């Protein structure tokens, strides 16, 4: 079949970090693929935002007014890390802002008021299971959410779910057209990602994608689209944790992993 039709040191490079990397990469084209670790679950820590943001685009469909609705918050709402809604704390935002500043900034404020819209983890999760993704589990709120306790399936993945979810929203027909493009525009805006997979895509190509650092465990991701000039997209996750606590995350291992992905495919870059 079209699975691992080239082989990749993938398992040279792990064990040069000192734990685990998750790989899928699908050629939308032709459909093969390169699978390293792919149905294994690593923790998502703030990839989840990305899902979180089309889980919102999708209730908008119905809801006309809902991207435009503004939001007023209190100071015990900003948290570690939200560089945008701090500067909004006076005056509010609209969902749609909140929404881009959670995938564009990985904004933690702007992701938890979100999160209460949908109806909590369980919502997000509910979202994930009516695009046809079994895999994806969001069990905790943020801050808690991160722990990324070895062996623990709460708040996790694996990398195919995250690329088949990935290809559906981006891609597929599990978003209506407008709400496809503004998945991507997002995406394709994106400010924290220039050291992982963005950093393995020459720059005459468009990429978008969303990042995740937990802070501990080793444990770190990117997943993104990346559309090379004159040929399919390419729609990808690479996901890394280590099996102890003070083991540090590497962003420059994110983006072998990501080269080692397109050179499987045969994607000249
Ligand atoms: C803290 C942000 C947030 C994260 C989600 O994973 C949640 C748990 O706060 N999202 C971020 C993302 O850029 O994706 C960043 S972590 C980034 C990697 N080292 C930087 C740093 O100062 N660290 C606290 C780790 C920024």
């Amino acid at each position: 079949m079209l699975t691992n039709l080239v082989a990749e040191p993938f398992a040279k490079l792990e064990q040069d970090f000192g734990g685990s990397i998750g790989v899928y990469a699908m050629d939308t084209g032709s459909g093969a693929t390169v699978s390293y670790r792919a149905e294994e679950r690593f923790p998502l820590c703030s990839s989840f935002k990305g899902f979180l943001a089309a889980a919102v685009l999708a209730r908008s469909q119905q809801q006309a007014g809902l991207l435009d609705t503004p939001i007023r918050y209190g100071k015990n709402a900003l948290v570690p890390w939200s560089p945008i809604s701090e500067k909004y704390l006076t005056t509010g935002m609209t969902v749609a802002e909140l929404s881009a500043a959670a995938v564009q900034y990985s904004d933690n404020a702007a992701a938890n008021l979100l999160l209460k819209e949908l109806g909590g983890p369980a919502g997000l999760t509910a979202f994930m299971r009516s695009i046809g993704d079994t895999t994806f589990r969001l069990d905790r709120w943020q801050l808690e959410l991160n722990s990324a306790i070895p062996g623990d399936a709460r708040d996790t993945s694996s990398p195919r779910a995250v690329t088949e979810s990935l290809q559906k929203l981006t891609l597929g027909s599990a978003l209506a057209a407008p709400q496809r493009q503004q998945f991507v525009d997002w995406l394709k805006g994106n400010t924290t990602g220039n050291h992982r997979i963005r950093a393995a895509v020459p720059a005459d190509w468009a990429v978008g994608d969303k990042t995740g650092t937990c802070g501990v465990y080793g444990t770190a991701n990117d997943y993104a689209v990346v559309w090379p000039t004159g040929r399919a997209p390419i729609v990808l996750a690479v996901y890394t944790r280590a099996p102890n606590k003070d083991d540090k995350h590497s962003e420059a291992v994110i983006a072998a992993a990501a080269r080692l992905a397109l050179e499987g495919l045969g994607v000249n870059g």
